[PDB]
């Protein structure tokens, strides 16, 4: 990650080095064995240039690492896929695509990994642009390179220009102010810059809803709020699933029966019940393997069920009842239907 | 009202007396004609002593009065009817009844109108206990006539306990305190001492929710809360036929279309609407009578449809977007449900 063609260069070189230095003596030359040890030693001693130049890609998490979310799944695909795949339409009807959505509800429940599920079925470039890129802007008073992120998406388009955690600004000056950021504002400028074409879709998502510039979600801009609540059983049977994949994991292991215990469970607790579990199966098979060398000499295939009780035994429900509570009174802060339900002639 | 039989034998005292002196001239005697006139004068002048002594009588309401609400007539009929008209079941299943409910929500929607139908449908004696008296009861620290209420109830049994703004008390110390009024605290004590039978059934209301005593909803006490909402199209036509009846209204007047043009408005300001419709029939037809007296001697049989234009054109929505927004969220602080819908085996 974050390797140009001339780091990959070097990671070959120095692997293959290493396969040099490790055979260490002309017919054993040609019998050379670059194996995957020197490949990862290779890695682990590579100094990559390419970070912090961010990485345009249709990413990969296909809509069932998101399991549940389906009428969440079906606004993304209103608003995203429906202006891209099926643009005749949209100009029929003169409707303007949406510019953009925003996304809010309790930390880590399925929100990058939600905007990443939609840029991979509108196939096109995921830029996410995390928390802390903002704050760097805010902080440097360098609010003008936003102006690259977004010229950086119409290059790349079409987009899902990920404004993760947008309210990381609104926390970090919490209280002499009141609205309007520094790069919040050159944000809500460079959105209104780009026309409904060029199919760039902003989704910036944020933890705490209301304290994030009440001029964001004006029409026009980030208009749109999906509420992504905390997963249902569906959706975090999916998530465990998700989790656990690439995993040894046993078969007498009921990962439904987790996701129906789990109620409050947010989605980075359920990452943390396998990281604890996985963790815990590492600690019994290298066990296995300390105890086996220093007596036997002298396995833990799969993670077991028994794993999944003592590592769920220390299960943190991570959201509190309040932190919902809130979301849940913004979200019906934005409801107001109020009897034109029934609207009929 | 408030006509004791003494006052009644004085009312019809003084209409007859009325007619003797209206006569005023012994075979006249025998003609005598007591006329409504007689009585109308008789009433308008008759003092009352039966009035602060509360009556309790199974109101006429019939829940048409009051339309729509069909939630709200469900729960209500499940909470008064089921106890008192099919106990058999409830010994059966071991479900003790419960001691009371709360209703709450924007003021003047039809909640007094919603306890006098649920009193009227299980034809107990309805018994109103008003803020003012409950306010009474508190600065004369008279705490102890509320033992007497619950004791009239408990002779009046079967009962509708229409504790009228519970929150009376907790607006007067809007603020060391915190809790626990003094006449509430009586309320519950005398709440908590009548058991499940004897069917008397507290339907205290609020308008304001929160600001409660607490203790009241726990389990036991008014635990079940019961949202009134402002009208629905169906429960604002009824609510403007039932201020129009015994009133003459037109037939070109269209009662469907008035409460199909009013979203937000409360059931008082409907009243209001009628009140000042009525009212303006009524100007329209005393002028017509002054300026026929004074020119023709030397009608206005009905309220009509342009009287309902210029009297809609003074109508004051009473109640915010911002009141019934709190009652909301005071609702779905009561609504925790939460990931526990679906739970099948």
């Amino acid at each position: 990650h974050g390797h140009v063609g001339a780091d990959l260069a070097a990671l070959c070189s120095e692997a293959a080095l290493q396969a040099i230095r490790k055979k260490m003596d002309a017919e054993v030359m040609n019998s050379l064995a670059v194996t995957m040890d020197d490949f990862r030693w290779a890695l682990s001693q590579s100094n990559p240039s390419a970070l912090r130049e961010t990485v345009v890609e249709v990413p990969q998490v296909t809509w069932e690492d998101i399991g549940g979310l389906e009428d969440v799944k079906r606004e993304l695909q209103e608003l995203v896929q429906y202006p891209v795949e099926h643009p005749d339409k949209f100009l029929k009807f003169g409707m303007t695509p949406s510019k953009g959505v925003l996304f809010y509800g309790p930390p880590g429940c399925g929100k990058t990994l939600l905007a990443k599920a939609i840029a991979n079925e509108c196939q096109a470039n995921f830029i996410s642009i995390k928390g802390p890129e903002l704050l760097t802007m805010w902080f440097g008073e360098s609010e003008a390179n936003v102006r690259e992120i977004f010229d950086k998406a119409r290059q790349a388009a079409p987009c899902v220009l990920f404004f993760d955690e947008l309210d990381s600004i609104a926390k970090a000056r919490g209280g002499g102010g009141g609205a309007a950021d520094r790069v919040i504002n050159q944000i809500l400028t460079e959105m209104d810059g780009m026309s409904t074409k060029k199919n760039v879709f902003i989704i910036g998502a944020t933890n705490r809803p209301d304290i994030i510039d009440p001029a964001i979600l004006r029409p026009g801009r980030l208009d749109q709020l999906i509420y992504i609540p905390l997963p249902d059983e569906k959706s975090r049977v999916a998530i465990l699933k998700a989790n656990l994949r690439k995993s040894p994991v046993a078969k007498d292991v009921d990962l439904e029966f987790l996701a129906k215990m789990t109620n409050g469970f947010s989605g980075a607790d359920l990452t943390e019940i396998c990281q604890r579990a996985c963790k815990l199966a590492i600690r019994e098979s290298i066990e296995s393997e300390i105890r086996r060398e220093r007596e036997r000499q002298t396995p833990v295939p799969e993670i077991r069920r028994d794993h999944f009780e003592e590592a769920m035994r220390f299960a943190r429900r991570s959201v509190s009842d309040n932190d919902i509570r809130k979301y849940e009174m913004f979200a019906q802060t934005l409801q107001q239907s109020r009897g034109f339900g029934s609207f009929r002639f």
